[PDB]
C-alpha cells in the first residue's frame, strides 16, 4: 500500500512564516544554552565564508485568517510557535575555534497552547 | 504589555517525534533538489569532523492519542508532517568541495491535510 494522499496529495499549510538568510549572525544560543559568538562567517584557512543563517519571522496565518481552523481559540490558544533547529557554527568561544550547535528559528507552526495564566 | 502566556506559559505540544544525531549522512537532497554526497564528515585540512545530522522519525501523537485535538480526522486529515531544514554540508560535488544547503528533517508537526484523493 502506498499512501500518496495524506503525504503528498492534500494540503500542508495552516500558519505561514518567512525565513530570511542572514550572514550577520554574530551571536547565537548554543545547545548548552550559552549565547556564543557565531561571528557570521567561518574562517577556513585564508577564506572566510558567511554562513546563511535562518531568521524566521512568524506571520499571522493567512490560509485560516483568524486563528487555526480546528483549534478553539477560546478554550485553547491558537499560537504559531517558532520551531528552532540546531545548526553548526564555527565559534571562537574557548581554545581557538569549534563547530558547535546553535539554535536558529527555521519555521512557525500553529499549536493549541493551554489557557492557564492571563 | 508582555505576553508571557501564549508564549512561555501554556503548552506547546501536540505531536511527538524523535530526532537522532547521525554522522553517517553520506548523501542528502540539497537546496536545488539534487541528492549530493554529504559523506558525513567534513575535511578541514588534516582533521575530519563527522557532523551531527538530524534524522527525525515522526511518532504517533501521544498527548492527544488518536489524532490531533481540534482537527477533525473525518473531514480533514490529521497528519504529522516532517519539517525539514537546510543545513550546511561540505560536499565534494563539483570542482573540489563546497558548503551547500542540504535538507534534513528536524521535527514533525500535526497539520490538517485536505481530503481529496483516496
Amino acid at each position: 500500500s502506498s499512501s500518496h494522499p495524506i503525504f503528498h496529495r492534500g494540503e500542508f499549510s495552516v500558519c505561514d512564516s518567512v525565513s530570511v538568510w542572514v550572514g550577520d549572525k554574530t551571536t547565537a544560543t548554543d545547545i548548552k544554552g550559552k549565547e556564543v559568538m557565531v561571528l557570521g562567517e567561518v574562517n577556513i584557512n585564508n577564506s572566510v565564508f558567511k554562513q546563511y543563517f535562518f531568521e524566521t519571522k512568524c506571520r499571522d496565518p493567512n490560509p485560516v485568517d483568524s486563528g487555526c481552523r480546528g483549534i478553539d481559540s477560546k478554550h485553547w490558544n491558537s499560537y504559531c510557535t517558532t520551531t528552532h533547529t540546531f545548526v553548526k557554527a564555527l565559534t571562537m568561544d574557548g581554545k581557538q575555534a569549534a563547530w558547535r550547535f546553535i539554535r536558529i528559528d527555521t519555521a512557525c507552526v500553529c499549536v493549541l497552547s493551554r489557557k492557564a495564566v492571563r
